[PDB]
């Protein structure tokens, strides 16, 4: 999911980190005030 700020928008991850990404979902955010794409592609 990488609509925009993800954080809250395209970021439902279990609150990870900024531009982190695990390897299945992708945190790259946390939900709220982020700006990292949680979806490598």
């Amino acid at each position: 999911c990488t609509t925009g700020p993800c954080c809250r928008q395209c970021k439902l991850k279990p609150a990870g980190t900024t531009c982190w990404k695990t390897s299945l979902t992708s945190h790259y955010c946390t939900g709220k005030s982020c700006d990292c794409p949680l979806y490598p592609g």
